């Protein structure tokens, strides 16, 4: 076989899960957050996949 | 087989789940948030997939 | 087989779920949010798939 | 087989769900929000798929 | 076989999970956060995959 | 076989899991955080994969 | 002060919430159930406060 | 002060929450259940407060 | 002070939370269940407070 | 002071939390369950407070 | 002071937490379970407080 | 002071935590279980407080 990509690719066979991202956010997984009190200014309480590039 | 992509591709066979994103947000997964009190200015309480690029 | 894409593609066979996004938001998954009080100015309380690019 | 796309495509066979988006928003999934009090100016209380690009 | 990529690629066969990211965040895994009180200004309480590049 | 990459690639066969990242965050693994009280200003309480490059 | 009860009482002052039950069911709290498929004969899918005394 | 009870009482002062139960079920707390597929005959999927006394 | 109870009592002062139960079930706490597939006959998947006295 | 109980009592002062139980189940605490697949016949997957007295 | 109990009592002053149980189950504490696959017939996967007296 | 009990009592002053149990299970402590695969028939995977008296 032959393949040429510029990116971003994701090429496969017999594949149970696939995610391609440029951005941006993708949530595909099981996630449970239980929480009782959030205070403070300002605290990232429960972050799973996170990116902060403030300018 | 032969394939040429510019991106972003996601090419496969026999594949249970697929997500392609440029952006942007995609939520495909099970997610449960239970929460009782959020305060503060300003706190990201429960973030799963998150991207903040303020300018 | 042969395939040429510019992107964004998502090409497959025998595939249970598919999402293609450029944008933008796509919500296809099970999601439960239970919440009792949100305060503060301004706090992202419960974000699952999120993108903030304010200019 | 042969396929050439400019994007955004989503090409498949035997496929239970499909979403193509450029925009914009698409909601196809089960979603339950129960909520008791929202205050503050201005707090994103419960966001599932979200994109904010204010200029 | 032959392959030439510019990156970022992810090329495979017989592959159970795949993630390609440029960004950005991708959450595909099981995650449980249980939490009782978050205070302080400002403390990253529970971060799983995290990136902070404030300027 | 032959392969030329610019990076970042991840090329394989018969491969159970794959992650490619430039960024950014990717969470694909099982993660359980149980927590009772977070205080202080500001303390990284429970960080699993973490990167802080404040300028 | 003086008090004599036979039960079931609930006596208080300055009290934000009160429930007295003999029975029976009382639901006063925030509750969110999101659900996609229930099968089987017969499975209690999502029970919060539950009592089964079949004879 | 003086108090004589037969039960079940709940006597207090300055008290934020109170529940008295004989039965029976009382749900006063925040609860989020997100769920995707329940099968089997018969499996208690997600039970929070539960009592089964079949005869 | 003086107190005589038969039970079940719960007597207090300056008390943030109170539960009295004979039964029966009481749910007053924050609870998040996220779940993707339940099978089998019959398996208690996620039980928090649970009592089974089948005869 | 003087007190005579038959049980079950719970007598106190200046007390943040109280639970009295005869039964039965009481859930007052923060609880997060995230789960991806439950199989088998029949396996107690995730039990927190549990009592099984089958006859 | 004077006290006579039959049991089960729990008598105190200045006391942050109290639990009295005859039964039965009481869950008052922070608990996080994250889980990916449960199989087998039948295996107690993750048990925190547990009692099995089958006859 | 004077005290006569039959048991089970728990009598105190200035006491941060108290548990009285006859049964039965009580969970009041912080607990985190993260788990990836459970198999076998039948293996107690992760047990914290456990009692098995099958007859
Ligand atoms: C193997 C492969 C296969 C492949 N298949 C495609 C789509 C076909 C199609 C089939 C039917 C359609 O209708 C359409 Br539209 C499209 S792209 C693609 C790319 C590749 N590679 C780059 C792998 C080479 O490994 C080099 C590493 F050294
Ligand atoms: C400067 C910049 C540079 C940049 N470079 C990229 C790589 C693309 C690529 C990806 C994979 C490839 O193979 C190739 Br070739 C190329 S995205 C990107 C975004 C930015 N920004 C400043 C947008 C942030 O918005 C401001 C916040 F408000
Ligand atoms: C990482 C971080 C992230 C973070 N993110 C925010 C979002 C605000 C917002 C964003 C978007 C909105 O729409 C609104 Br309203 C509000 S505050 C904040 C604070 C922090 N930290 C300081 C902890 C770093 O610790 C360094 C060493 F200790
Ligand atoms: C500067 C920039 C740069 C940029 N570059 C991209 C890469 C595309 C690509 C992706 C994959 C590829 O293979 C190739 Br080639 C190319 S998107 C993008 C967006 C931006 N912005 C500033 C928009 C933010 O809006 C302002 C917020 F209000
Ligand atoms: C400066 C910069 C540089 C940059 N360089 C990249 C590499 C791409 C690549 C990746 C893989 C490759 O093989 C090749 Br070739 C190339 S992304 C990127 C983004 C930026 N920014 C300043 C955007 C941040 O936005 C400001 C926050 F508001
Ligand atoms: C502890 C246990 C508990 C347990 N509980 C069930 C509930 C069924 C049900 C109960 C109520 C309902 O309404 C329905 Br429908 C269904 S199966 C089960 C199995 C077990 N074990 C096998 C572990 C014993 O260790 C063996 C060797 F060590
Ligand atoms: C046999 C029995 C006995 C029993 N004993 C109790 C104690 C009360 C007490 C509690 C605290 C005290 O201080 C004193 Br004194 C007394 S409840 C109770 C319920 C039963 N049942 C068989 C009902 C189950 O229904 C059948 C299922 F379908
Ligand atoms: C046999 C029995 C005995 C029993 N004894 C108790 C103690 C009360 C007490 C509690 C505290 C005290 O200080 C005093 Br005195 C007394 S409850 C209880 C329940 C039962 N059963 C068989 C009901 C189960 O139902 C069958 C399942 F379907
Ligand atoms: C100290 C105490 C205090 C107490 N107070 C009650 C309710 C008053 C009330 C007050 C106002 C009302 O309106 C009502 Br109704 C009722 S029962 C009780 C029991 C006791 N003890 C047994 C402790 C003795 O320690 C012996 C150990 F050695
Ligand atoms: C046999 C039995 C005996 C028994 N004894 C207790 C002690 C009370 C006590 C507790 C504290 C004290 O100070 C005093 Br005095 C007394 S409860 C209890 C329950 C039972 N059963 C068979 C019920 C199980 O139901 C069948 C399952 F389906």
């Amino acid at each position: 076989k032959k393949g040429v990509v510029h990116g971003v690719a994701t090429v496969a066979e017999k594949t149970k899960e696939q995610v391609t991202n440029v951005g941006g956010a993708v949530v595909t997984g099981v996630t449970a957050v239980a929480q009782k009190t959030v205070e403070g200014a300002g605290s990232i309480a429960a972050a799973t996949g996170f990116v902060k590039k403030d300018q």
